[PDB]
């Protein structure tokens, strides 16, 4: 059963998904004295405005907040990008402390927590054929900062006592996913993976530089959440973030440098 303690944490991982190990794993550290510009980069579009959140799902490793991606209500295209990529869910990671929780960091700073936006390429027709391909998923990742507290994110925040537990759902309508962006959407991109289990590498990364605040008091609401099952024993998501993992020779490219 992966998870983050010390032993089912991310060091051990690569036991039963050896692919931990790979060519291409997230996160890493964005050295921004390394990053390279590329002209063929093209500004970000987030196409939000139509989006319809479902609910929010407790799914013992982070929680979920769920999108209509039947069609293009809620879609991700150009910045590195070819296609068109529909906005399945978003979730975040973060820390037992305010002090460390986000999973890429910049120049080894570690923010607070990370918000993790998870799309898929159209044309694959499913998340799991895509998940599949090198150019299958594109995840926005947006820092969050401590510091003032965040309007948008406390109405997530208001619904987590209805999801402590692992398998609980709540029902959570006309949340715009576009409330949890920076103004500017200056990015870095590179060629990654998801950062839990399966780790596949099919992942388009699009980091925004940016953060987007929270505050201390709105981060211990993220560390109310259970991993377990009601009636199994109890064990807080204090924290939920995969390290940095080795660059091996992958170009950070970043947009508008
Ligand atoms: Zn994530």
């Amino acid at each position: 059963h992966w998870g983050y303690d010390k032993h089912n944490g991310p060091e051990h991982w690569h036991e039963d998904f050896p692919i931990a190990d790979g060519e291409r794993q997230s996160p890493v550290d964005i050295d921004t004295d390394a990053v390279d510009q590329d002209p063929a980069l093209k500004p970000l579009a987030l196409d939000y405005g139509e989006a319809t959140s479902d609910r929010m799902v407790n799914d013992g490793h982070s929680f979920n907040v769920e999108y209509d991606d039947s069609e293009d209500k809620a879609v991700l295209k150009d910045g590195p990008l070819d296609g068109t990529y529909r906005l399945v869910q978003f979730h975040f990671h973060w820390g037992s402390s305010d002090d460390q929780g986000s999973e890429h960091t910049v120049d080894r700073k570690k923010y607070a927590a990370e918000l993790h936006l998870v799309h898929w390429n159209t044309k694959y027709g499913d998340f799991g054929t895509a998940a599949q391909e090198p150019d299958g998923l594109a995840v926005v990742g947006v820092f969050l900062k401590v510091g003032d507290a965040n309007p948008a994110l406390q109405k997530v925040l208001d619904a987590l006592d209805s999801i402590k537990t692992e398998g609980k759902s709540t029902d959570f309508p006309d949340f715009d996913p576009g409330s949890l962006l920076p103004e500017v959407l200056d990015y870095w991109t590179y060629p990654g993976s998801l950062t839990t289990p399966p780790l596949l590498e099919s992942v388009t990364w699009i980091v925004l530089k940016e953060p987007i605040s929270v505050s201390s008091e709105q981060m211990l609401k993220f560390r109310t959440l259970n991993f377990n099952a009601e009636g199994e024993p109890e064990e807080l998501m204090l924290a939920n973030w995969r390290p940095a993992q080795p660059l091996k020779d992958r170009e950070v490219r970043g947009f508008p440098k």
